[PDB]
C-alpha cells in the first residue's frame, strides 16, 4: 500500500474507543480502552499506553472514528513487556454500522501472531468504508492493544 501522490493518516487518533471490560484490581489504571488510541506505541503495559480487557473470554475493543472513512489498513502494537502470544486469533472489523459491537461487521483482517511488542501493519483485502473498527479475540485469553492505527490515504500536501 501506499501509492504515489498519496500520504497516509491514522484517523484513529480523532476517535473514542471503548471496550467490552476492561481489567479489574490492581492494574486496573493502566487499562483504559483509550490507551490504545493516545499516538503512543510504547508497548511497556506497565507505562499506561496500552489497554487490557478483563479476561473474561471474547473480548473486544472498538474505536468510533466519528464519521466514515476509506480504510486501508489498521497497524496493531501488541504488548511488549510479556505475554504477546494471547493476541493470537484476533480479528480486525471495519464497518459502517455497529453490528453487535462491531463484533460481525467486514472482516479488514485476522492477526495469525504477533511477536512480543511488535507493532505490524494487516491490509484489508480492498480498501474498506467504515466509522467503526472493531478488534475482536474469540478466545479465553486476555485483549491487550498497546495501539491501533487506522490507515487512511490522502492526496499528498504539497
Ligand atoms: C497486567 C498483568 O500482566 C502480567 O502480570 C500478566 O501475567 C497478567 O495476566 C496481566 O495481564
Ligand atoms: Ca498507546
Ligand atoms: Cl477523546
Amino acid at each position: 500500500v501506499i501509492p504515489e501522490g498519496y500520504t497516509q493518516e491514522n484517523v484513529a487518533v480523532r476517535g473514542k474507543a471503548t471496550q467490552s471490560a476492561q481489567l479489574r484490581g490492581e492494574h486496573a489504571a493502566n487499562s483504559e480502552a483509550s490507551n490504545a488510541i493516545d499516538g503512543n506505541r510504547d508497548s511497556n503495559f506497565y507505562h499506561g499506553s496500552c489497554t487490557h480487557s478483563s479476561g473474561q473470554a471474547n473480548p473486544w475493543w472498538r474505536v468510533d472514528l466519528l464519521q466514515v472513512y476509506t480504510i486501508t489498513s489498521v497497524t496493531i502494537t501488541n504488548r511488549g513487556d510479556c505475554c504477546g502470544e494471547r493476541i493470537s486469533g484476533a480479528e480486525i472489523n471495519i464497518g459502517q454500522h455497529l453490528a453487535s459491537n462491531g463484533v460481525n461487521n467486514p472482516e479488514c483482517s485476522v492477526i495469525g501472531s504477533m511477536a512480543t511488542g511488535e507493532t505490524k501493519t494487516f491490509h484489508c483485502p480492498a480498501p474498506m468504508i467504515g466509522r467503526y473498527v472493531v478488534t475482536y479475540l474469540p478466545t479465553s485469553e486476555s485483549l491487550h492493544l498497546c495501539e491501533v492505527e487506522v490507515n487512511v490515504d490522502k492526496p499528498a500536501a504539497a
